[PDB]
């Protein structure tokens, strides 16, 4: 079902213009979608996780850290 | 400017239910989306390429080979 999931996540992440997707990958073997994202701050990552989850997606937000103007984290979408 | 790219590709690929996405990776450094797909036959991969291109996506279909019941190839979008 990692086809509606992709499209839905992409639409939700597009509703957060300050979020950038640096890398993204899925494998059938692993079973989920992993995204490396950057955002101006942690509140934006939390909101994005909230929006993905609200849309019905299983989402995990990895540990975030700040470097300069942005924070970065790994998102896992079921 | 590729969240819609991925979202659009997911919709087009979803219109080909016999195609399976085994792996998918994107990288901003690379600048495109690579997909490892399988399908029952080459005609399905060619139809999928045609549909992605028809939808307005830049698409390249790598060399395909058969193993057992399926063929496999690499798709590059963007």
């Amino acid at each position: 079902q990692l086809l509606g999931l992709l499209g839905q996540a992409a639409t939700v992440i597009g509703g957060e213009p300050t979020v950038s997707v640096e890398q993204l990958d899925f494998s059938a073997a692993r079973g989920d979608v992993a995204l490396q994202v950057r955002a101006p701050g942690f509140d934006v990552l939390e909101r994005l996780r909230s929006r993905l989850s609200e849309s019905g997606l299983a989402v995990q937000l990895g540990s975030a850290s700040r470097d300069g103007s942005t924070v970065s984290a790994r998102l896992v979408i079921g």
